[PDB]
């Protein structure tokens, strides 16, 4: 371990390790460190061998397992959350389901920090981040035989040509019975899409898999990102090590600050010393954790921590956004027949599953080990799936203009003017985005719809107005932190479950359900009639996460209370910056892990650029 660095990336995750990629190659006299909690695992994909369809794995890195704080406003259940804890982060650990939001969902970001974001050049829109999604992945396109049999689309302009070993393919196996919703949610109206990652997405997607085109084995920031690009003399790694903080000798405005570093090992505490910045990535739940104890918080939070301030900034682990939603579940009264092969078979036919096992071993991988969690998903906007109804985004509007809307904050964020202007642009720009029909508000994904146990549709709340807190155990610090997720504490989220719920019932009534026999076993028309009903069911019923926890360090200015600018500096302080899923300012209508490589492509662009002065 060197005396000092140019660089210190703190998390060897997702963005960080991009970013640690990136800034190593243009820099090679620069010497950049990562630090991070966990250690170099192998990452077995979701669905690998020797598991059943959606079952664990059995040599899974380790990760970070959360129960948040009962949720009062959703039956007070818990929502239950993992963290990637793995040289690669969550990306090592992933569903690996690798979607782009909408060109909506980005555009968002540059209308919600508004005109205070814009004597900056850095444009984190549409149009600002597509050249790097670009950039961020190779994507491959399947087999001729892979395409006439499963039917993928595509577009490669989406794309590009770009070359980075983070791969985006499509499996070589689909379970048979994959067509059927796709033939329903056309019944429904819902029309196919072509490509959904090149910013046109709501309709009928198809999804890649974060993997290997020939191998299917999982893609993570770990290889990519990191051993992949190995050997390189200035690209160190400090593996379980918990940075604690980053300390200003002489204050934040006089920096890069210190890293101080805790080995997991010894408990020995020490400082490693930065003559360019400091980048924090240690993902949406714990770069919170890590700006708090280095005194950038809530000030008075911070006061109730013990912890002397050094930049009050509310933002810091406020804004905790994730998706959740609850399902319609059906069974089927005639026999499920005529489909070979289902999910089922993995339990029901050694040779299938034998064969299943050593197709995964050849070159290229073969049968359904090749396939990750599914590669469907619909994404319906608002104005779709109620047919115009302008109820939800006038609630919306309205509860900012009688300035309620900070009442759905917690009581330690709603006297903080800061935070209720930003929520207050935060729902202004959200009414938008559900009233534009090309921006989706509900995402359901789906592989199979074998009984019973996929036999059921997932109503994800794709764009919750809730806000939650990402906050310091004050009686270990260092421990993991206290997840407060408050879902359902902003009431217009029940009524989007209520619309998204009732929109997806229809699925059962589709002619190619019916042809099924598929018979609604949850909720059923008694409960989805009633507004109370359907509320009590949607808030005792539905996961609470899908895994996507995001802005907790927003990219909004700082009196929208955000934590970083458009160049991701955190405000107010000189060298630190935070790249990673905690600076998004609104949670995007996708899976967060392609976005997580694009924006630590930019973030690295940015930090590039300004270093060749
Ligand atoms: C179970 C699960 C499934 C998911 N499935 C999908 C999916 O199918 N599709 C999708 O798009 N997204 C998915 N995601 C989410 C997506 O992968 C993540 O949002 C994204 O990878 C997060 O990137 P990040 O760089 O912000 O964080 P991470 O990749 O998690 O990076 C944080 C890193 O910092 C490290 N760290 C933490 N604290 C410290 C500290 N004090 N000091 C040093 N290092 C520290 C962590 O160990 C980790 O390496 C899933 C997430 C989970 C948890
Ligand atoms: C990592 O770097 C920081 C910055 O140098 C170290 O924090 C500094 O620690 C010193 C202790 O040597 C603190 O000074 C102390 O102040 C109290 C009262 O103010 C006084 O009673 C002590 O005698 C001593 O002078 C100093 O405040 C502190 N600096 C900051 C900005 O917090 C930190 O210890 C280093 N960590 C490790 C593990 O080396
Ligand atoms: C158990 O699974 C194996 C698949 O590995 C089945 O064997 C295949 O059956 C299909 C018919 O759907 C044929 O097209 C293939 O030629 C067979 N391949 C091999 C390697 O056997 C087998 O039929 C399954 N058993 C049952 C009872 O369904
Ligand atoms: C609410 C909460 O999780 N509090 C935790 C406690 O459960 C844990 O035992 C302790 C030790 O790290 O730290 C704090
Ligand atoms: C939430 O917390 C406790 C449950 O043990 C009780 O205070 C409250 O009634 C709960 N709310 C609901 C709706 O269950
Ligand atoms: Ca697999």
């Amino acid at each position: 371990l060197r005396d000092d660095y140019d660089f210190v990336i703190v998390g060897g995750g997702t963005s960080g390790l991009t970013v640690a990629d990136r800034l190593t190659e243009a820099f090679p006299a620069k010497n950049v460190l990562v630090i991070e909690y966990g250690d170099v695992h192998y990452a077995p994909g979701t669905f690998d061998p020797p598991t059943d369809w959606i079952t664990p794995q059995p040599d899974a890195p380790p990760s970070w397992s959360f129960n948040s704080l009962p949720n009062p406003d959703m039956a007070n259940t818990t929502a239950f959350v993992l963290a990637g804890q793995v040289v690669g982060g969550s990306s090592a650990v992933n569903g690996m389901f690798f979607d782009r939001a909408s060109r909506h969902d980005y555009d968002a970001w540059t209308a919600v920090g508004g005109s205070g974001f814009e004597q900056s050049s850095h444009k984190w829109d549409w149009e600002g981040l597509f050249p790097f999604f670009q950039k961020s992945v190779t994507f491959t396109e399947p087999p001729a035989d892979i395409v006439q049999k499963y039917h993928y689309t595509w577009d490669l302009s989406a794309y590009g040509n770009g070359s980075t070993p983070i791969y985006s393919s499509y499996p070589v196996f689909q379970w048979a019975d994959q067509p059927l919703l796709n033939q329903a949610w056309q019944e429904m109206g819902i029309n196919p899409v072509t490509e959904c990652a090149g910013g046109d997405k709501e309709g009928v997607c198809w999804v890649p898999a974060s993997q290997h085109p020939v191998t299917a084995r999982r893609s993570h920031a770990g290889l990519g990102h990191y051993a992949d690009v190995l050997p390189r003399a200035n690209y160190d790694l400090l593996v379980q090590h918990q940075v604690v903080r980053v300390v200003f000798p002489n204050g934040p405005s006089h920096g890069p600050p210190l890293v101080e570093a805790r080995s997991l090992a010894d408990n020995h505490l020490f400082n490693v010393t930065v003559k360019g910045e400091v980048i924090i990535s240690a993902g949406a739940l714990h770069t919170p954790t890590v700006l708090q104890r280095s005194g950038i918080g809530p000030a008075s939070f911070l006061d109730d921590a013990g912890i002397p301030v050094t930049l009050d900034l509310p933002g810091v682990g406020a804004n905790l956004q994730d998706h959740c939603g609850p399902p319609v579940t059906w069974n089927y009264t005639e026999p499920y027949t005529g489909f070979f092969p289902l999910p089922s078979e993995m339990v029901n036919n050694a040779t299938f599953k034998a064969e299943a096992i050593t197709g995964f071993d050849e070159v290229p991988a073969r049968g359904p080990y090749t396939l990750a969690g599914g590669n469907n998903a619909i994404f319906v906007s608002l104005p779709h799936l109620t047919a115009d109804y302008g109820a939800i985004t006038a609630k919306i509007r309205a509860m900012v203009a009688d300035g309620t809307a900070a009442s759905y904050l917690a009581a330690d964020v709603r006297t903080i003017p800061g935070m209720v202007a930003g929520y207050e642009a935060q729902l202004l720009v959200l009414a938008d985005l559900l009233d534009n029909p090309e921006a989706p508000s509900l995402e359901t994904p789906w592989a199979t719809s074998e009984a019973p146990q996929t036999s059921s549709v997932l109503a994800f709340l794709l764009h919750p107005l809730s806000r939650g807190s990402v906050r310091l155990n004050l009686s270990d610090p260092l421990a993991q932190p206290v997840l407060d997720y408050r879902s359902g504490s902003n009431p217009v989220d029940i009524d989007l479950h209520l619309a998204h719920v009732r929109f997806l019932r229809g699925l059962l009534d589709t002619p190619t359900m019916q042809a099924r026999g598929a018979l609604e076993t949850a909720p059923g028309s008694a409960v989805a009639d009633s507004d109370e009903a359907l509320g009590e069911y949607v808030r005792s019923h539905s996961t609470l996460s899908f895994m996507h926890p995001c802005c907790t360090a927003a990219m909004l200015p700082e009196d929208r209370g955000g934590v970083v600018g458009p160049d991701l500096k955190v405000h107010g302080a000189e060298g630190l910056r935070v790249v990673d899923m905690s600076v998004m300012p609104l949670l995007p209508g996708a899976h967060l892990s392609a976005t997580a490589y694009a924006v630590g492509e930019k973030a690295a662009d940015i930090i590039i650029q300004e270093w060749m002065d």
